[PDB]
């Protein structure tokens, strides 16, 4: 199947022109938890901010031009970019805005990072009708010494 990896502020805010104002260890951790021994789809803006190969994953970048980094795999549509991904149980998909929507309606599984922070964004989370999606996991984390928001993970699978 195909799932959704996101950190979402309220108002669904994603991203913005520089990195994200919150220091979030333990989403960080969830996110290399959920994603490794996985292959990784993304678009070239969260390559660039990635700002290298995420180790123990196969990373695929979307982008209409060829690539400019023989380490990982380049491909200009969806349907490339899932057939890259082989016979794998499960293709995780990382973002950004633009890439997460066109996702979205292939999606079996979400798995949300809902941060108690207010970040005036320009990149949001596509909207996820809710009759079509079921919540089958949540656990609360406060802010503390190390994380600087509370923080909600949460994994939903279609329905
Ligand atoms: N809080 C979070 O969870 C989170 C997660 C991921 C990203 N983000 C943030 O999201 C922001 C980036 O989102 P974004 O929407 O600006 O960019 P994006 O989705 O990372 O990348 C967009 C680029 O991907 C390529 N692309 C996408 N779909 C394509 C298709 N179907 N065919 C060919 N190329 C395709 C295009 O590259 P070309 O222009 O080369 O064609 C396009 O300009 C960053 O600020 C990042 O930090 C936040
Ligand atoms: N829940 C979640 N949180 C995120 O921060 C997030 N970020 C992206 C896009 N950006 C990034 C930025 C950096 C790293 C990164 O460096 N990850 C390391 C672990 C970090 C650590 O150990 O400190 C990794 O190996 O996954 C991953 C995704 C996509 N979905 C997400 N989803």
């Amino acid at each position: 199947m195909i799932s959704l990896i996101a950190a979402l502020a309220v108002d669904r805010v994603v991203g913005m022109e520089n990195a994200m104002p919150w220091n979030l260890p333990a989403d960080l951790a969830w996110f290399k938890r959920n994603t490794l021994n996985k292959p990784v789809i993304m678009g070239r803006h969260t390559w660039e901010s990635i700002g290298r190969p995420l180790p123990g994953r196969k990373n695929i970048i979307l982008s209409s031009q060829p690539g400019t980094d023989d380490r990982v795999t380049w491909v200009k549509s969806v349907d490339e970019a899932i057939a890259a991904c082989g016979d794998v149980p499960e293709i995780m998909v990382i973002g950004g805005g633009r890439v997460y929507e066109q996702f979205l309606p292939k999606a079996q599984k979400l798995y949300l990072t809902h941060i108690d922070a207010e970040v005036e964004g320009d990149t949001h989370f596509p909207d996820y009708e809710p009759d079509d999606w079921e919540s089958v996991f949540s656990e609360f984390h406060d802010a503390d010494a190390q994380n600087s928001h509370s923080y909600c993970f949460e994994i939903l699978e279609r329905r």
